[PDB]
Formats: C-alpha cells, structure tokens, sequence
C-alpha cells in the first residue's frame, strides 16, 4: 500500500512549477477569503435579459479593471458530488470520483489540505461559513478530516422563514451576517464563503427579485435569471461590506462558480437564451465557471489560461509563500509560467488552449469544428487526463495519505476539530 503511494506521488513530480517571481510569497501571512458561486457558470458575464444585465457587479469583476484578475477560461472538473467535488477539488488539487459523493463516501480519509497547510505552515484558522446545517454532504466528518477549525453552519443564522428559500438562508442575509462575523476574527484567517440561493430549482420570492426572468418557457433556465442576479447583488453588497470593515484592501479575495447550473437536459432553451444550438462541444464550453482572484498590491486584468479549479491549491500556496515540492497535488500554480494547460473532465473529456476532446472526438476551440487530423500533443494529453483521473482516484480508494510521511505536513488528528452549535 505505501508502494501505490509512492507510485502516485512520482507520478505528480513531473508537472511541478517553480513559483512566478512577481507573485512568490506576495500574499504570505495575510487574510484569504474564498467566494463560492454556488451553480455560476460564465455564460452569464455580460449577459442581458429584457435589456437587464443580469450580473452586473461580476461584469465589472470580469473586465479586468476592479483590482481582480479574471479567468473566462476556468473549469470546474466535478462530477456527481457538485458542490462537494468542487470543495473537494479546491481544497485538496485531487479529483472527486467518477460516481457518488467523495464526501459521502470517504469522509473519514486521510488528507493533506490546503487549510490544514495553512494552518501548520502560517498560523492560519480556516473556516467554513454556509447556510445549511453541518452533516449535508457529510461536510461535519469531512472539515475534521481536512482540518478546517471552524464552520458557522445554519445554526449561526436566523434561518426564519422570512430568511430562507429552497435550500436553506438567502445570499443577502447569508453575506451580511459573514462579514459581521469575519470582522470579529483574528488574522491571519482563511475563510470560505459557500452561497446557496443560486440552486435548483432556480427559485426566488417575487419581493426579492430585481430582474424579470428570461422567457424561454423553461422554468429552470428561466429562474437561473433570477437567483444569478440575486447573488450578483449579494456579492456586491458583501464586498462593500468588507471595505467598511477594512478587511478588502489587504486580503487576497478569490470568487469561483463551483459547478454548471443547467444541465444538457436544458438544451432546447439554452439555444433560444444564448441564440446557438447547444452541441455537446459548445455544452463543454458552456463548463466555464469562472475564477476572479484579487491579491493585494497587485494589479487585476484577464488572464485566458486554460485551466481548472484543480490549479487553485498551489495558485493559493505560492501566493502565500509556501514550498509545495512535497504535496500530492494534481494541479499547477495559475501564475506560473510553466502552467499545465491541460483541464481534464471528471468523464474523460478534457480542453486544452487549442482543441477540445469531447465524447472521443477532437473540435478546435476557435470555431468548435471537427479537427479530422489529430494534433501533435493529443496522445500525450490523452494519456495525462487518464491517468490523472486514475491516479487521482487511487488516493480516494486506497486511502493513501496513511502511508505517507511528508516531512512538509503533520497528520491531522480528526478529533481535535469540533464544530459547536451556533447561537441562533
Ligand atoms: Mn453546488
């Protein structure tokens, strides 16, 4: 078992990057908060409805001149656990499995996590804040596991009638009660943010709306409208909030969508909305969830390197200052010049700058037509997104962690996390 170990950690050392001078260390010891866009995906950057922009504040974010740096070609790469792949994958540059709920199913795994690296390497607490109660997704065994200090659960809000909707708290009320929080807490913190009103159904109060929705006669894709303009304004007001409490200008602030919203099942009226028949190539392009990333001192702009949410663990230990050579991770520093383009798909598919490889067949980026010569990288691309899924999922199910002694990472103990109800 320490030989499958030693097997996949080999295997990561060849993609290994030397951290970007101009961003080495730039963020060391300073406050990291992280937004999750609960089911966001990108096609609605820029998007009117009825002549409305539906997304107003994240329009700005996205032009490159709001002090974030945009990435229109960033990937989620979840599968069936969504929200908890996408946490998964954030937290740990290790894919989710191809079916059922890492969460779920190996909850009480060893890990290696980028907030319990935080935590040994920089003195960080790690927090979760969310407006549902702890043991959905399993995420009460879980943190334990990754070593995150603190989760403000449901039971840290008034989750009155008045404040909820489908899942659980609104957005608005959600963000308000957060940074209150988050202004009481020491630095260096390192806190995520998990939205929720932006869920299917896609549904939202009359009294809360401020956008009509989009008329396609497909509820779903009609409320999306709705619930997306909704955060759009949750999240502007949440970031006003943290200038008030001076915990903006000096904090590196990430915002990532975690997974599609609309699924293929959508197709009839996701061609009336985006005016273009959904083709399973134009579906892997509608994939794109967006990563926005402010980092103190630095300028914002877009950056259109391809890449996937596996990529933000080391994006965020090099910000920090932290030598990564001994984590297992799948991905590669975002500012690194030597950036693994490649985002593999939790089903085999994968992008890379040029082409697109999409239910075993090759389409160019540019136009998504069928490329009938197989480009000169394809074998070897193909080979990578194989057996990154395989090795990936080698960790998962021979718990592998256990048997490595990593000079940079002391092993969590699980039973010295507990999350204590709330006040509300
Ligand atoms: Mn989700």
């Amino acid at each position: 078992s320490e030989d499958d170990l030693t097997k996949v950690l080999n295997y990561t050392k060849q993609r290994q990057t030397e951290p970007n001078p101009e961003y080495y260390g730039v963020a060391k010891k300073k406050n990291i908060i992280k937004i999750h866009l609960e089911s966001f995906q990108t096609f609605l950057i820029n998007k009117k409805v009825n002549g409305k922009e539906v997304t107003p504040f994240l329009n700005k974010l996205s032009s490159g001149k709001e002090q974030f740096t945009y990435f229109p070609n960033f990937f989620h790469q979840t599968g069936q656990g969504k929200t908890s792949d996408s946490e998964f994958t954030m937290d740990n540059s290790l894919y989710g499995l191809p079916q059922g709920s890492a969460f779920s199913l190996k909850g009480d795994n060893t890990y290696q996590s980028l907030p319990a690296i935080l935590d040994q390497k920089q003195g960080y607490k790690s927090d979760v804040m969310h407006g549902d109660y702890k043991t959905f997704w399993n995420r009460d065994q879980v943190y334990k596991h990754f070593g995150i200090d603190k989760f403000y659960d449901a039971t840290y809000y008034d989750m009155s009638d008045k404040n909820v909707v489908n899942l659980g708290l609104k957005d608005k009320i959600f963000f308000k009660d957060s940074a209150n929080y988050q202004a009481k807490m020491k630095s260096p913190f390192y806190s995520h943010l998990i939205t929720l009103t932006n869920h299917y159904p896609f549904t939202l109060d009359e009294k809360d709306a401020t956008i009509e929705k989009s008329n396609t006669g497909d509820a779903t894709v009609d409320g999306y409208i709705q619930t997306a303009r909704y955060l759009d304004e949750a999240l502007e007001e949440y970031i006003n909030d943290l200038k008030k409490k001076g915990l903006y200008d000096n904090s590196v602030i990430m915002i990532y969508g975690d997974h599609y919203g609309i699924s293929e099942n959508h197709n009839n009226a996701m061609e009336k909305l985006l005016g273009e028949k959904i083709t399973p190539a134009k579906f892997t392009d509608l994939n794109r969830t967006g990563f926005w990333i402010k980092i103190p001192g630095k300028s914002g702009g877009i950056n259109n390197e391809y890449a996937g949410q596996v990529d933000v663990m080391p994006t965020i230990l090099h910000l920090a200052g932290i030598d990564t050579k001994n984590y297992l991770m799948f991905g590669t520093d975002l500012f690194s010049k030597g950036h693994n383009q490649v985002v593999p798909f939790r089903n085999g598919d994968f992008i890379t700058k040029d082409y697109k490889y999409v239910n075993g067949k090759i389409y160019s980026n540019k136009n998504n037509e069928l490329i009938t010569t197989q480009p000169a990288d394809f074998e070897k691309n193909k080979k990578q997104v194989e057996k990154d899924l395989e090795m990936s999922d080698n960790v998962l199910n021979g718990d592998l962690f256990r048997f490595y002694k990593n000079p940079d990472f002391k092993k969590v103990n699980p039973s010295k996390y507990k999350y204590e109800t709330g006040p509300k």
